[PDB]
């Protein structure tokens, strides 16, 4: 389940990525 890994971190920059952006504004 490597493969699996990849993409959860990929999704994780959403989540993130939107925390800067609603605490922005």
């Amino acid at each position: 389940q490597e493969e699996v890994s990849v993409i959860d971190a990929l999704l994780a920059d959403i989540r993130k990525g939107f925390q800067l952006r609603k605490t922005a504004r």
